[PDB]
């Protein structure tokens, strides 16, 4: 429930810096970050299986860096095959006889209720070698939902599950949290999941903590370029611009286009010098039909991905490196090489200084 | 490259009731289906890691049910991985080009260009033990990539990766499929990935092949309730309706609503009988705003998930036992209890018979 300058490292390969997390009791916290940033290591250190090179681990109240993996209040172990190849499903799931707590021995009343939510009922007498990746995965989860620790440490527990099934499990896991009221430390790559379950999201990046905030705060108010480009599916579009003017709460920038159009952005303005080279971000879903008016960008359709509910059009614009990704509702029929124009809304624009830190958007978004 | 009446069972449990597929050479085919429907198995039968109870498998153009795995022309990459802990990352990815007689001149070269795209260049001298899920998984892909088989069998090869990196790999794997142009049998649960990469999609259901088609073919025209309920993120909503009338290319149904509203659907009508109890399907993203539509449904907001780019609102309607899910663009503030309304667009409504088979939709959709 609490870290303090927890630094981990092995040689000159520092996996984690002085991260300072403050997880309250019964809070649902998910960890997200680029592959390699230190999410799994962090979760393990919070438990056993991994040492703590420096810092304090306040679980409950007093430190627990030396406490044996046994009693901590933790309940980890996850993802397809971590199960005993000789025991059965019911046997593996009902291993909650000694996992940091005090339970009876007629708990069959729960191992049967858990295998129910995980739709594993008809597989209780099954052996691991007889379960699919997805099935094994849920068994591994039951083992933890059965023990019912004081603090769960889930690590991508819902992987290997079809979409429909994965939605039901999100519901189940959400209930198991608004009931046991325990503390949860979830780790995932599924961003939709993060936003739906998380009651506070932690974004890691190369060992360091990038930002911590609620779902919509991270989405709407990334503190820097990195976080901005990490939260949100089709990465946020980034255009190179130049600050031409400065007000108290404006900051005018010049788009690299041939026409060199300028526009006033509802941004911080603090520490923004005229003439500075800055990064302007705009999300694929925030771009406009262009049918309306104002700031417009035109280019050639490079890619077009059909998703049934929406269409993502990749547009190439002169003077801009990478294509500009744009998402539009429904099936939209356009071809490659075609000419496409979109509208760039100033309220929904982000601006990052050369150092990458953000210029606190002033526009108030609901939430 | 071809299956006929292929059957597979473990004792008394069948897992592939005679499936018939016809994967053309060079095609990118993705397999989707409920957890434990038989995706990995079917994949391990094309490789040889599993025995074919009945039927004939014709990889290339010759029956291979009894051919040894190592000599089928198949290069597979599953979840179990293949990172030999005694070999360095660079040592792996090359191990594949073992007997291929590849020489340090040809190999080591493509091992470098591959460690580049997969972004492991800074990890060659590493060892599986000192890596992370996502990293190890790219390494595994690296092996099969470097070996450039004649047939790729990818089993959820991009899981364990952040959304950004994953999108990048989808572009790489896609480019790799264009460059070489060899057959690829991809298994995944990520429906956006399927829709994105696939040329054809196979939907499996409890060992059987439910439907085969191009992505938009399955999204707009599911052959049955099962596929309808399977393809598409927030699951299609289903409403019990009664057939009140039937015309040429029509069919009129009565909604569960207390006002027993009857609405005509541009649907097949073939094998539709007045009085039958059918299922009406409508996707959360196809429901319309209340004011801009006829045939409205009002109810109590139960859940509201804020995804950032959109808002999903579950509505309990006095009639349907299941909550009706609705997707609305952008951030939408609604109180968990509010009265909400939505439109039921007839042209985008699917109709399923009592036996679950769909009544061919006559509305032409773009695609
Ligand atoms: N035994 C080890 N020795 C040295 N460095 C290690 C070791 N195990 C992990 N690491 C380092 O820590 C980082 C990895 O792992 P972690 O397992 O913390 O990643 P994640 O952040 O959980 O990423 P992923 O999404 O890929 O699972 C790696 O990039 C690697 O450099
Ligand atoms: N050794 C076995 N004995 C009996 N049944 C088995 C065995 N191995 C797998 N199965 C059955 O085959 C089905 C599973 O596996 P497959 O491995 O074919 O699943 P998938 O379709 O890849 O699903 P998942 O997404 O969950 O990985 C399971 O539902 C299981 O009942």
């Amino acid at each position: 429930v609490q870290l303090q300058n927890v630094t981990k490292a092995w040689g000159e390969v520092v996996v984690s810096k002085d991260i300072n997390l403050d997880i309250h009791e019964g809070e649902f916290v998910v960890f997200v970050g680029p592959s390699g940033c230190g999410k799994s290591t962090l979760l393990r250190m919070i438990a056993g299986l991994e040492t703590i090179t420096s810092g304090d681990l306040f679980i409950g109240e007093k430190r627990m860096n030396d406490t044996p993996p046994a009693e901590r209040g933790v309940g980890m172990v996850f993802q397809s095959y971590a199960l005993y190849p000789h025991l059965s499903v019911a046997e593996n799931m009902s291993f909650g006889l000694k996992l940091a707590g005090a339970k009876k021995e007629v708990i069959n009343q729960r191992v049967n209720q858990v295998a129910e939510v995980l739709q594993l009922a008809h597989l209780l007498d099954r052996k691991p070698k007889a379960l699919s990746g997805g099935q094994r995965q849920r068994v591994a989860i039951g083992r933890t939902l059965v023990a019912e620790p004081s603090v769960f440490l889930l690590d991508e527990p819902l992987s290997n599950l079809d979409a429909a099934l994965r939605v039901q499990m999100r519901i189940e896991i959400s209930r198991l949290h608004k009931r046991l009221g325990r503390t949860m430390i979830y780790v995932t790559h599924d961003q939709v999941e993060a936003m739906t379950l998380a009651d506070k999201i932690v974004v890691l990046d190369a060992g360091r903590v990038a930002q911590v905030g609620k779902p919509l705060e991270l989405y709407h108010y990334p503190a820097d370029r990195f976080v901005a480009g990490f939260i949100g599916s089709p990465k946020m579009n980034f255009l190179p611009v130049k600050v031409t003017a400065t007000a108290i709460d404006q900051v005018q920038v010049e788009l690299p286009m041939p026409n060199r159009q300028q526009v006033w952005l509802p941004v911080e303005s603090r520490d923004v010098q005229v003439g500075a080279n800055m990064s302007l971000g705009i999300r694929p879903e925030h771009l406009l039909p262009s049918d309306i008016a104002d700031v417009i960008l035109e280019g050639e359709v490079q890619v077009v991905e059909q998703l049934g509910n929406e269409t993502q059009i990749h547009i190439q614009i002169p003077s801009i490196r990478q294509n500009l990704v744009y998402r539009q509702n429904d099936v939209v029929l356009v071809e490659e090489g075609a000419t496409f124009a979109i509208g760039l809304p100033p309220e929904r624009c982000h601006l990052f200084r050369e150092d990458g830190t953000a210029c606190r958007r002033l526009h108030k978004e609901p939430g």
